[PDB]
């Protein structure tokens, strides 16, 4: 009836209906288990918990994602999150309306091909169709040309589009993302004597970076300021009320995405990406690309990130160019939003996969693209 | 037909049946034997007296607790024990109900094996389980979360519960229990030239430390004061009518539960032993636990032990942690307690070793966790 | 066939069968034989008299007790005695009925193997027993809890007995006895100018005590007033027809009682025994023995003695023990009577040295302990 | 003069010369106090007692471990070692040679800044440096490419390096080491009745470790072959003469090292994280580190270590790959030995912090490259 | 000027002057009082004997020992004993030296604190020390690590010692000691007929169990052969010319020491004492304690005594231990020995407790461990 998005984004689902100006139910992409003992099953006791579950009682589960690098790997888990998606958070039949999903470019056929079996199969989806997260977040802006960037929590991706055309050849995918980051800290965490190993230390780290850090403008003069300077730190109080404390590892962390060499990385940075993506791109395209380098999801977040970026193109940018950073409050739920935005088109009505010519076609209808 | 509950308890023997808010035997884990002279055989006399009668008898009797340090390694006095719960206070032949046992943590194997044994083959017991106290106490408490701190005759305990779940690799264990605490009384007492050495004497000095004995807020400034003031010392009155003034023993005593090395123990105290505990939990755990440190067993009945642990707890947690000690006036017989509610759930009825499959399985079957 | 009772006690045989409520036969334990002449053996004379024949002829003869402090030394005259028992008194022969005999405590091992070859050897006793007299003194009260001073002609002797148990190593014995109380009142009377010098004068002495002393409540404030007060002074008449008067020597004689060092003695009075055999108790059995203190034997004949005792005991006692002398007006033949109890009972008959076993045995069987 | 080589292993100081091919100092890093008295300072004893001193008076001293997880925590206590192992175990004052120390890798900056501080500011060493067990360990086996796996006392940690690169993005760290198996242990023997809770006590079980465990190289096998079988018990004589029993315990503590989760840990296995070490490695990497697999330290002394490893990484990696556990018989002292090599060298000669480039650079110093 | 060491032992006093290696005043601690007449003051005649002269008069006397089971009670007799220590048998002003006494472990505060009142306000002492006679027992001997067992007249106590240093939660005490091995004997020689109820005959028989007893190595085996052979027995003089016979007795007596039953006593035999003393000791501290057991005071002088209680530690220690008895000749004064070393040694000289300390402390001070 209404069109369902859900974007099964790495580490988060975020989930409502095409018309919503928001998700209703945004949640941890997270399935636990327990780690001390079985379960008593004879009992009061799950076998697993499921998102905020899973946050609840993190200190006594094992977390998995079933999501790495964007793609979907746990299977088993990743239909208990949608279990949950549907008849818990949402609850809503799967019968009841057509589902949009949200994928990274440039992942094994498989991912798609799995994705619909599972919702004709198990959850009987009555039509469905698998969007690229970047396109949808161009729609979120509502602009028909410029490049985006969308920086999540497995990958990070740069899709150029110009007059409402992909320029396929420029996709370009960085394995760095904020999964990365989180791990980054972590390790730069034990300078302070500060050892987080297990997986709900980990969901701990998360939590401090999402709080404490930023992107320097300056790394080196940032970092020689911060030698000297006690304003840089700051103090962090841990759930169980010990108070540590973070100095320039607030924007050591976030250095990683213009240095992937921190981490041992060959990769391009987030702005040598970017305008390597332009660079591939028509020299009469480049002009607007430049002029529209539209930013979105989770770790563009850190405070400074658009003002870095901006400095870094425009250092590679030829002087003559106009470099604009496109970054709106709402970059966190772009995907979402722009889900939402397609999803109600009547031009979109006619492009999804319907039970019945999958059934009849087999999966490799997954990859038509019917526009 | 109705599940039976006995805690065999250093000490003392509490018993009565499920679905009774109350044992309804109450006595002492003591057999005692003539110490002068033989057994009149061919007379009016015993060979042994128990209980009730090890104590009225007591001044010619040498007594034995068959329970050291929570193993029972008199198994024949053990069964003497047993056969008048059954025959003599409770009445019922073992045959008629399933029981349950309890036990503390960390035993040897063959403790669990042997009560088994002697329950299947000695008293036709239907079916048995054995259960660890700290369990059993939080159950009485109706807690699913919190840290029990079970402080017997023979072993001081401290059991985390999380959610239901145990949290086995931080279960700590000490000697000091209440029987050392009135072995040290009997060794300060001699200070004032009171000298108590033989077993019906021990059992004064127990009678004494139950009825005078304090928990002092502050150590040093309650003895500090005892120093000068007279208004410290309580008079006891003997069995034989001779009176005696008990002093700055009435705090010194319970002192060995904080200062265990009074008694020679390298043994962390009982606020250290917990804290411990906590800390060996998970980070996102420990808050509730602080929350709620639950006290079970005779020990606790010292009045001012909650002050002094809520105290102790608070200097060592965190300065924002909340921190309370949960004490209710029904601690001595939280153990008995837990059992008539756990022995009376549908959960717990599925989790019994039957006869049958305790002789096809044999011994083995005693270390088995249904749930 | 019924068992014989013959208490052979200092000074005095006391003999009846089990089932009678007395002794039969009461008489001295006196040998008699002439003094002035010999034994005109071709007339009708004779070498010596026997308790009756000793007292009735006493004038005419040296007197003689085979009994001192207890302990038979002249065997010769202990089998007079018995020969006279068994034949004229109650006259039976030894061979149909079996005998229970009589002792003090802690005396010489050979008293009862003698007393035990005698019975076998010269008076053909089916079987035989010795008992302890404070047992069958208590016996005869019925209690089996409470201490009971047994004082005789020869010995005065206290034995604790709780819950029909001995507590051997809480026995005392005394020297100071009738016997002595009788030759101090002999030396007193000189100061009157009434001198006893002869064994038969020595008779009468006891005669005059048995029939004038009492035990002052107050022995200070008694003697205060008997020094001027007429009031206090008795007449008697000697079985010459003379009469004298005594005084306060009715009061001083068994005033010794409390003062043994008016004879010379380190020994305790018979309230210090009391109260130290109690001391040497188990303090949980103290109470007992304190509530039931149990007297018995001819020298607790003396009116008052039974008050003046409870004066002393409660003087020495705790203040809020509660202390009661037990004094019946059969305590003259407590220990008779204890024997006729314990001579009929079930268990009794299962003690006894049978000549056989004896024979087989030999002496060591006497101080078997069958029970 | 002689670069003066000291390895501060958690628990054990290890320390000689370079050009040496052992160490000449080898004691444990205790350090003891007395606990069942005050020191009787005005006579003949000791506030404290350090390495040998600490064992052969363990009995009656409370001993601590100033290293914790490879971190120096207690400074006192560790200048107390190094006090010893200069003046009293090799006898050299520090004036006299530049020394070389080793680290776990991953530690607080702090560990590094104060153990400089220390070595130029209470002993006046020439120069210093601060090396990587695992990077001595490997120039002790003399190869140029592997990976080392050492595992000690407080940290088992694993560092690939090729052709003498290091590849610090897969550097991993346990906390799992031989401290937490002997407390394993020490917790798995009150199964058969043998508690262990001093600090000697705990030495002890150490000393049991040592000489009875082994790894199994099928432990649900072993497991089962023992649970019917004899053959596998082993007794252990006490230092007091008595004697104990230990059957599947010699390998249920050292299979903790593949399963870490029997001691509540979310850590991999030693051969799950060698293996993911070496996946996040290059690709190109990967077939040399596989085929050159270093072990090292006190805890791969365990016989059947190189079998149990052999076989589980052969079970991970691809079944084209060759796969070696390299692990010579003096693994144990690989650390040491490496650092004899290495300060011997014209190349390490270069590297040295001198303390007058520490005084004018400051502590920032001990971060520094050289190579 | 030179230390004067005075051991107050149960009914013998000690003393001499530091330095000496034997004591010059030794005498029994009896003070007696005329028996049977009062004193004739205005003729030669004393109100009190002491020592010597209590026993010379014993015959008339009756005689005290202010001191019961190591306890001084009579310190109006305790006072004459030191008076005439003091000014008759070592003839020095109190004024002239520093004293050093000795006290039994574990009695009232009160003994302490009143030896020290009498000794700085009746007697003018420059400064004392009250010691432990274990300790100085085994300064004696010149050991500094064995367990003593001191045995004297009213205390027999285990005081282990470590490398010098007290292990004071392991000291036992018994009240077992000489005066009741006396007391026994006593009532055992009833059995022959020998009775002995005067202090001057109590004397007697303390003298004949010092000349005639032993310990036997087997009782059992040494009791059957004593019930058929003669040459067990010996002939003892009495004071009067009497010849009496003693048997079995010679061996009945000091067997009470090892088994306290004998007496009605609960109480561990010397052997089990001793082993107790060590099994609560530290397990690397007991194979010394068992290499070295120290024996010490009178009660150890019975012939014999060092090989029983090898044999009883042997039975109940491992069997590989190795056990050995220190008995030297000189036992009997090995606290005499001990006070004497002590008091000069340099370190001892900063222990004392001068009068002005006291003065000003008060008698908390004697509780001072300066050391
Ligand atoms: C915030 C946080 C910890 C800090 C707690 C407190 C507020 O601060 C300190 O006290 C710092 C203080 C400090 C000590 C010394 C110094 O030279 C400089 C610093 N670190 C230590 O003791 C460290 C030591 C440690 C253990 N393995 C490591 C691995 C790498 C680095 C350090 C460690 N230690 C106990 C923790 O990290 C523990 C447990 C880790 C192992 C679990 N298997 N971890 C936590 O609780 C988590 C949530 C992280
Ligand atoms: N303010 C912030 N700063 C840094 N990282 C953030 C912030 N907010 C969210 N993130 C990170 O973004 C990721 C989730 O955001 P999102 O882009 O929605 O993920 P996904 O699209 O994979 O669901 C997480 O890694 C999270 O820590
Ligand atoms: N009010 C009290 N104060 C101190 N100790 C007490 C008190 N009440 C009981 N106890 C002690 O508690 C012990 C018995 O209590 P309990 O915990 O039930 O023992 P158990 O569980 O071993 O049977 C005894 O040591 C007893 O002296
Ligand atoms: N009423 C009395 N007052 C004082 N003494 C008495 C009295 N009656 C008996 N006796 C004394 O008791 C002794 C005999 O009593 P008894 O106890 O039966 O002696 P035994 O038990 O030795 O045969 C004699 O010494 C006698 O004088
Ligand atoms: N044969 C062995 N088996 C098991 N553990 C051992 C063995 N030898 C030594 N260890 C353990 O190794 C540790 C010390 O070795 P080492 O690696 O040198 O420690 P560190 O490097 O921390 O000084 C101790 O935990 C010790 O018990
Ligand atoms: N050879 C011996 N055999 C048995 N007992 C002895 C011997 N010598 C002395 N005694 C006993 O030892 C006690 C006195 O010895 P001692 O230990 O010096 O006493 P104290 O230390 O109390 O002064 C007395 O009880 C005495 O009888
Ligand atoms: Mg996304
Ligand atoms: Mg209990
Ligand atoms: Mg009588
Ligand atoms: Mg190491
Ligand atoms: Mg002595």
């Amino acid at each position: 009836t209404t069109a369902l998005v859900c974007d099964n984004g790495s580490g988060l689902v975020k989930a409502g209906f095409a018309g919503d100006d928001a998700p209703r139910a945004v949640f941890p992409s997270i399935v636990g288990r327990p780690r001390h003992q079985g379960v008593m099953v004879g009992m009061g006791q799950k076998d697993s918990y499921v998102g905020d579950e899973a946050q609840s009682k993190r200190g006594i589960l094992t977390l998995k994602y079933p999501i790495e690098h964007g793609i979907i790997t746990n299977w088993d888990d990743m239909e208990k999150i949608w279990h949950h998606t549907f008849y818990n958070e949402l609850r809503v039949a799967p019968e009841e309306h057509p589902t949009l999903l949200t994928e990274a470019p440039l992942n094994p056929k498989a991912n798609r091909e799995k994705m619909t079996q599972i919702m004709f199969e198990t959850f009987n989806v009555p039509a469905m169709y698998v969007a690229i997260q970047a396109v949808l977040s161009l729609y979120a802006s509502g602009r028909t040309t410029g490049i985006v960037l969308d920086s999540g929590d497995g990958v990070t991706h740069n899709v150029p589009i110009y007059e409402g055309y992909a320029l396929p050849h420029a996709i370009m995918r960085l394995d760095l993302a904020g999964r990365d980051l989180t791990d980054y800290l972590m390790k730069i965490l034990t300078e302070r004597g500060y050892s987080f190993v297990t997986t709900a230390e980990r969901e701990i780290v998360r939590d401090i970076k999402e709080k404490l850090c930023y992107v320097a403008l300056d790394f080196e003069n940032e970092m020689a300021t911060a030698a000297s300077s006690s304003s840089l730190e700051k103090s962090y109080e841990l759930p169980d009320g010990q108070v540590i404390t973070i100095g320039n590892e607030r924007f050591r962390c976030p250095e990683t995405l213009f240095q992937p060499s921190f981490i041992g990385m060959e990769s391009a940075g987030i702005h040598e990406t970017t305008y390597n993506s332009i660079m591939k791109c028509d020299i009469d395209i480049r002009k607007d690309l430049y002029a529209n380098n539209v930013m979105s999801g989770g770790t563009t977040m850190y405070p400074g990130i658009a003002d870095r970026m901006q400095k870094e193109i425009t250092a590679l940018a030829p002087s003559t160019m106009k470099i604009k950073i496109i970054a709106p409050p709402e970059r966190k739920y772009s995907v979402w939003i722009g889900g939402s935005i397609l999803a109600s088109l009547s031009t979109f009505q006619q492009m999804w996969i319907t039970k019945q010519e999958y059934d009849e076609a087999g999966p490799s209808i997954v990859h038509r693209k019917c526009f």
